């Protein structure tokens, strides 16, 4: 008997789940990475096509285990009639954004891994353990933490010239939007996305406390602010080809330390790369040294 305690209170499996099902970002890699093929799992809404739905080392994990893709097409919100026709033993939401409505809906199709605390706040070691464990797999969640610890480490030992250039770096990852700077978005240390920095050697500046108090996975804050950001060394925004330009002419974030400095990454949107910021066990071993190297480049402009 599998028992599990998260933010909407118990979830009881009475054995391992024959049928697996997932929602949201990043939760189908565990069950993949584990071996499983889901019976269903969330169309990818970023990094890729929509007439795709799916990030290419999900695709290629699918086809190693010779597999087929079945994508909820689920964009604009949760599908409860496709996971629903899916007929799951489980369902992966440890890494997820319901509601308890959602919650109390889905538990109707079958038992729920959800995430421990708050809505997006689910850290990529959090969620192979919250999965995995809703597998009955818990010991090989285990297992496979280590195992991307080690690809992780292995990266980084294998370039120390990068290695050394953004170890201890202060860095904030940040959404900005190009057409409208009067405000943008930080991600707090909760967010996987921004934690997942911390995994590459580089930490937290003093000004990201501001924000432990802040309910959400992000903050977005006023331009007028972005001073707050100066004690940061390098930043991450998505973006493209003119995104570090127009922000270094802006006359209130060209003003920003890291931004007039150059010390910025941006990562290309919309694209995998983009997507995996948001980090997966399958995820980390494609795209790492890539983004090890964006990371490596900006950081080499920190002042
Ligand atoms: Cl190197």
């Amino acid at each position: 008997k599998i028992v599990l305690d998260h933010a909407f209170g118990q979830t009881i499996l009475d054995k391992k789940p024959e049928r697996v099902a997932t929602i949201a970002w990043g939760n189908h890699d565990v069950a993949l990475a584990l071996g499983i093929v889901p019976v269903g799992f969330s169309k990818a809404n970023y990094g890729v096509s929509a007439d795709k739905g799916v990030l290419p080392w999900t695709e290629e994990k699918i086809k190693e285990l010779n597999g087929k893709a079945n994508l909820f097409d689920d964009l604009d919100g949760l599908n409860f009639e496709a996971i629903s026709n899916s007929k799951p033993d489980v369902i992966l939401a440890g890494y997820s954004g319901i509601t308890k409505e959602d919650y109390d809906t889905l538990s109707k199709i079958a038992p729920v891994a959800a995430y421990k605390s708050k809505p997006w706040q689910t850290l990529w070691r959090d969620m192979i353990k919250i999965d995995s464990k809703a597998l009955g797999m818990e010991k090989e969640g285990d297992e496979l933490i280590k195992n991307t610890e080690a690809r992780i480490s292995k990266e980084l030992e294998k370039h120390p010239e990068i290695k050394g250039k953004i170890k201890g770096k202060k860095v904030l990852f940040t959404m900005i939007n190009a057409a409208d700077t009067s405000k943008f978005w930080i991600y707090t240390s909760k967010d996987p996305r921004a934690n997942y920095l911390t995994d590459l050697g580089l930490v937290f500046p003093e000004s990201l406390k501001e924000f432990e108090s802040e309910d959400s996975f992000a903050k977005e804050i006023s331009a007028e602010e972005a001073n707050k950001i100066n004690d940061a060394d390098v930043i991450i925004t998505y973006g493209d080809d003119k995104t570090l330009e127009a922000l270094q002419k802006d006359p209130l974030l060209g003003k920003i330390n890291a931004i007039k400095n150059g010390a910025v990454a941006v990562i290309p949107d919309n694209t995998p790369l983009a997507a995996s910021c948001t980090p997966t066990p399958l995820s980390i071993n494609y795209t790492i040294e890539e983004y090890l190297n964006l990371l490596g480049n900006a950081c080499k402009n920190a002042k």
